[PDB]
């Protein structure tokens, strides 16, 4: 099954689907690299209350997950799967996809990330009381930056992050296995064609993305225990559903 011309067609539709569902244009993120938060602005973020910062971050994460849901809906084969499998894949992989896409908003030259209009370092997020998780996320973005990914490479890699046939809870394992295999062929074909197969050994282990998501859920549980009414009243419904239905509505649309 699937010939060379069909593999190349898959590469291009995956790249198109990714281009259409990016929250931020890479050119826009690059043109803003000089717009950095001043010492006073950083101090203002640090002085914000823990709950205020958590709410802002969960709001920005919910917006980014919404673009990832749209990427999945445009991904060839995803809407053909059953609703249980579409939801199992989004619950386990949407945050992993946001974690990979985030490297585009990262600047390795000064170790800053784009956040609310400007670039700021790790210290911008000190009010979260997450410094170990923040460090891991900045290290993961730093390690993806060292690979110099093209946009097409991130498109093929993130499709594979999402279409993972090993996720527990899949009712039609074989249909997801088939789609994962076609996407693997498309990614390796594109790497072979562009002389970029050397990145294969340098891609992060799958346990690394799993560990970052687990840490996110653990720090959220700590925060929700101390501020349960804040989570209930001011956190986005889609965020609580994924990390603490909305997904069923987004997938029907
Ligand atoms: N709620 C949140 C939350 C939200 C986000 C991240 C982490 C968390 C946590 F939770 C954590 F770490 F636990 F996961 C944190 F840190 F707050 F605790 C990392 C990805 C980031 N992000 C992006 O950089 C986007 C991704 C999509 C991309 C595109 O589609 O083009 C544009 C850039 C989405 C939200 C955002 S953020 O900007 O609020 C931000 C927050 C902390 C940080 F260390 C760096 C950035």
């Amino acid at each position: 099954m699937a010939s060379l011309t069909e593999i190349e067609h898959l590469v291009q539709s995956v790249c198109k689907s990714y281009r259409e569902t990016c929250q931020l244009r890479l050119e826009d993120l690059l043109r803003q690299r000089s717009n950095i938060f001043s010492r006073e602005e950083v101090t203002g973020y640090q002085r914000k209350s823990m709950w205020e910062m958590w709410e802002r971050c969960a709001h920005h994460l919910t917006e980014a997950i919404q673009y990832v849901v749209e990427f999945a809906k445009r991904l060839s084969g995803f809407m053909e799967l059953c609703q249980n499998d579409q939801i199992v894949l989004l619950k386990a992989g949407a945050m992993e996809v946001v974690l990979v896409r985030m490297c585009r908003a990262y600047n390795a030259d000064n170790r800053t990330v784009f956040f609310e209009g400007k670039y700021g370092g790790m210290e911008l997020f000190r009010a979260l009381g997450c410094s170990e998780l923040i460090s891991s996320i900045f290290d993961f973005s730093h390690s993806l930056s060292a690979l110099h990914f093209s946009e097409d490479e991130i498109a093929l890699y993130t499709a594979l992050v999402l279409i993972n046939a090993h996720r527990p809870g899949l009712q039609e394992k074989r249909k997801v296995e088939q789609l994962q295999y076609n996407l693997e062929l498309a990614f390796h074909h594109h790497l072979c064609k562009t002389h970029r197969q050397s990145i294969l050994a340098k891609l992060p282990p799958k346990g690394k993305l799993r560990s970052l998501c687990s840490q996110h859920v653990e720090r959220l549980q700590i925060f929700q225990h101390l501020h349960p009414i804040v989570v209930q009243a001011a956190f986005p419904p889609l965020y609580k559903e994924l990390f603490s239905k909305i997904l069923h509505r987004l997938l029907q649309e």
